[PDB]
């Protein structure tokens, strides 16, 4: 009847949109989309292409609070989201890029059938519609390989109008030689060490932010089979009744902005697509998860998998700053090093280090899951992430680069794998009460090792030629707060002290095998559930070396492809 849908998806956001849309495209399936924001098309702090950290803070930003984080100082965490239609991508850094090959790899190596970078490749193709550069822009350092972009795609890429060369991107172009980074000419064809001047997710025909609302649903939304109901947050699933032990979702309930409190049905399946801090507690108040945390909070269990929520992984980022002798103008450059780059002449006695410790990292972590993920198998995801840290030389860091207005020049800086892990778990089974939130930033030493190393790194570049010639001074953290011959710890200190959430969260429902602490399988199907699926960052098992949106929107494409394959039976 009236409440019916054949798919409802959970989250209208980065991830969602595209589900949405796809399934869409067959114009007698109906889709249901649930968004607990709304429309964000006419919020100018949105739709400024120029307008990052507006919104911060703002009634747009879910603006979760972490617990304590006791191996990085004490200090809480904010963690930003978006509460839009078009989630996260409403209010991130527009940043457009992607993955090392051979991590993408490493999903089907796990155990996770069809996720390679040759199956993914076509699916990042297929969403990208990439503009490209003018003259004034490739003046710049702006370019691309045609052949691993899309140009049919919703996602509209390009560069800035007001991109144009500089006195500092020139010199750190040069700078980077010396520091033995080469120039690459596209960081998104699966090879991503070197530096280069990124796209990122921007309507150039009209000067806005290109969000996955008006990339996947505004050009789409006169498609009458596709349904969306804003401000509408979705509470939990709930479930056919009959001994069908196998749990089949029967639909959704619901809370509207004015108070109706109601459910909606789904014949097909129900696509939980909520963000990685916030899936895993939607399974969790449907009876999804560890039953001892479900049991205290007054929750049935319907199905036992107590790895919901666990496996959260992070990066946290830091920022460093210098001055020119005069103004200090350019492009905003990314540099993706390896770990032979960042420690150059002691990488083989850094990896030695980091060898001698996986075993104890292993050990340290299984009391972050209760037990739940055992010691033999963390030292076999470790080994994985080892090797393509050491082996495999993917970029352990990102460095961006840029103009910090007149005089400064800003970087950013953040290591892409530390090996610490936490978790998600809900506080109640009051959908809106916050969440118990641990990343555990800082947890092992590799990760703070790595990000002084990184920083070290950073202060040899701008004192290097020929940029040395254009700055005067680090402002900071400056040599009076952290000399020149400096410790790991000393830095260490400095970096704890200072450090955000990179906003990079991944894992808390974790695409691997069940017996490993798998929460989906390998097309993204809850274990336990006949047809639950996750789609969104919470499904990615390790990190990955890009910004998340493009490899989000790769994974929700073959997703869907994979939803309607699954259909043309049941
Ligand atoms: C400040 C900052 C800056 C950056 C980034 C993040 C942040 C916070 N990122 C990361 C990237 O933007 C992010 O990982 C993805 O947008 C996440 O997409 P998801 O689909 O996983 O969740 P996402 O958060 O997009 O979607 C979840 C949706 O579910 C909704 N929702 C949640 N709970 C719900 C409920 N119970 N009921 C109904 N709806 C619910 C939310 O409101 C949201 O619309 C980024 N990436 C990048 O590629 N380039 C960049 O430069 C940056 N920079």
């Amino acid at each position: 009847n009236t409440t019916t849908y054949d798919y409802i998806v959970v989250g209208g956001g980065t991830s969602g949109l595209v589900v949405a849309n796809r399934l869409s495209e067959n114009p007698d399936v109906s889709v249901l989309l649930l968004e607990a924001g709304a429309s964000v098309f006419n919020n100018p702090d949105v739709t400024n292409a120029n307008g990052y950290g507006l919104a911060f803070g703002s009634a747009i930003d879910w603006q979760y609070q972490s617990i304590n984080q006791s191996y990085a100082g004490g200090k809480q965490q904010v963690l930003r989201a978006g509460k839009a239609l078009g989630g996260t991508s409403t209010i991130n850094g527009m940043a457009y890029t992607r993955a090392e090959d051979v991590q993408i790899d490493v999903w089907q190596k796990l155990g996770n059938e069809g996720w390679t970078w040759k199956d993914l490749l076509p699916y990042y193709l297929k969403s990208e519609n990439l503009t490209a550069p003018t003259s004034s822009q490739v003046a710049a350092g702006a370019a691309y390989n045609p052949a691993v972009n899309g140009k049919e795609g919703p996602l509209k890429v390009g560069w800035s109008g007001s991109l144009a060369s500089g006195n500092l991107s020139v010199a750190l172009n040069r700078t980077f030689q010396a520091a033995g980074v080469p120039w690459v000419e596209d960081v998104n064809g699966g090879k991503m060490r070197g530096f280069n001047i990124y796209p990122s997710t921007l309507d150039v025909d009209l000067n806005v932010r290109e969000d996955a609302a008006r990339a996947y649903y505004f050009p789409y939304d006169d498609r009458k089979n596709l349904h969306l109901l804003e401000n509408t947050t979705a509470n939990r699933l709930f479930w056919k009744n009959g001994s069908a032990e196998e749990a089949i979702a029967d639909g959704v309930e619901i809370t509207s902005a004015d108070g109706k409190v109601t459910r909606v049905h789904a014949k097909k399946e129900v696509i939980i697509s909520a963000g990685a801090l916030r899936s895993p507690l939607i399974l969790e108040l449907s009876g999804v998860g560890n039953p001892t945390i479900l049991k205290k909070n007054n929750i049935t269990p319907r199905v036992d998998l107590p790895t919901v929520g666990e496996n959260l992984q992070d990066q946290f980022n830091n920022g460093m700053a210098g001055e020119g002798y005069g103004v200090l103008a350019g492009a905003s450059t990314v540099t993706y090093p390896s770990i032979s780059d960042v420690f150059g002449n002691e990488t083989d006695s850094i990896v030695a280090s980091l060898r001698s410790q996986l075993s104890d990292y292993a050990a340290a972590t299984v009391k972050v899951s209760n037990g739940h993920m055992k010691q033999e198998d963390l030292e076999r995801l470790y080994q994985l992430q080892f090797d393509l840290i050491v082996k495999d030389k993917v970029p352990i860091a990102e460095i961006l680069f840029h103009p910090g207005g007149g005089n400064a020049v800003s970087s950013e800086f953040w290591g892409l794998l530390p090996f610490a892990r936490g978790n998600i778990h809900i506080s109640s089974n009051d959908p809106t009460a916050p969440a118990a939130i641990n990343p555990n930033y800082f947890m092992f030493e590799w990760d703070g090792k790595s990000q002084a190393g990184i920083a070290k790194y950073i202060r040899k570049i701008l004192r290097s030629a020929p940029l040395n010639k254009l700055i005067a001074k680090e402002t900071k953290p400056g040599l009076s707060e952290i000399p020149a011959t400096a410790a790991d710890e000393k830095w260490v200190e400095w970096l704890k002290a200072n450090y955000r959430s990179n906003f990079h969260p991944v894992g808390t429902a974790a695409m691997m095998p069940r017996s490993i602490g798998g929460v989906v399988d390998n097309r993204l199907r809850v274990y336990g559930t006949s047809n639950v699926r996750v789609v969104d960052a919470s499904v990615l098992p390790f990190q990955v070396c890009g910004h998340l949106v493009s490899t989000l929107y790769a994974v929700a494409e073959r997703a869907s492809d994979l939803i309607k394959e699954d259909a043309k039976s049941a």
